């Protein structure tokens, strides 16, 4: 859920 939204502003 969270990890498949912040990770593109992250890598």
């Amino acid at each position: 859920s969270l990890l498949s939204l912040i990770r593109k502003l992250i890598t």
